[PDB]
């Protein structure tokens, strides 16, 4: 499949790259996507739901194998005003939340998770070319299966001033960065 | 002894508290301090140089015997730019690096250590009220005698942005908050 997004077996999936090449986004039956990346360029993608909602609890299973700069998350965006989150589960080489501002840190579904925002200056976005606020959610425990209380990370979120407006796609993602890797992930 | 700075049998010392009440703290022969608390508010006091150096090897022994929130620590700060900066060798009911933003880990003396800092705004300072960062080292290992190779903390620092212009103090302190105690320790 090329970048898009549509439905795939009961859910919506989203899939981006900077079209530098090296990677192949699948998506497989059920809950099922696959990522399989070798030298790529920046992507992300993955499957869940169109909208997404401020208190579901997302269940992700499987197997993730990085080699190099990437990160398994819930990954989504709402509107008015205009946020890319992520709630990182596991990660690769690269720390993503470095040089992000730290805000707190909330326990959450079996560990601490450091808070952070940046900012992300006329960058690619759900609406277009855009400047917007990036909120994160880092786990210390990582793991490749499991379950998210998003209510949790938003509740955390908004009480160190972390508005969320209109919720737009909400998925379970992986992303890669100048890496390679490998990836099966089922969602629910 | 009253809160404030002088030497002692030829070690500097700087004694400070908040004024809420309840810590005695004492010099003894040589190196040596006491601090006795009950019920106290914010302190911290003890023996070292005036100013410390890049490079020092402390030495520190003795007794901490802390109740409550309490930290056993090479305790100094470093000017232009203003820096306070912590090397936490045991500590009580409270980790003092929470909600400090972790940047990384470096080994030294036997032990694994964490590395955070934190931005302190409009707080008392070496200098008056100034906004700074703060700098945390904290021994996974907790220990009351030891010898700390400053050099290596402060190399582990600027890896991630700490830089030394010139340095003041540099102690071995015990501080407490909102708790009681006892302590003697013997630096050289």
């Amino acid at each position: 499949i090329q970048p898009g997004t549509g439905y795939n077996n009961g859910y919506f999936y989203s899939y981006w790259n900077d079209g530098h090449g090296g990677v192949t986004y699948t998506n497989g039956p059920g809950g099922q996507f696959s990522v399989n990346w070798s030298n790529s360029g920046d992507f992300v993608g993955g499957k869940g739901w169109q909208p997404g909602t401020k208190n579901k609890v997302i269940n992700f299973s499987g197997s993730y194998n990085p080699n190099g700069n990437s990160y398994l998350s819930v990954y989504g965006w709402s509107r008015n005003p205009l946020i890319e989150y992520y709630i990182v589960e596991n990660f690769g080489t690269y720390n993503p939340s470095t040089g992000a501002t730290k805000l707190g840190e909330v326990t959450s579904d079996g560990s601490v998770y450091d808070i952070y925002r940046t900012q992300r200056v006329n960058q690619p976005s759900i609406i277009g070319t855009a400047t917007f606020y990036q909120y994160w959610s880092v786990r210390r425990n990582h793991r490749s299966s499991g379950s998210v209380n998003t209510a949790n990370h938003f509740n955390a979120w908004a009480q160190q001033g972390l508005t969320l407006g209109t919720m737009d796609y909400q998925i379970v993602a992986v992303e890669g960065y100048f890496s390679s890797g490998s990836a099966s992930i089922t969602v629910s």
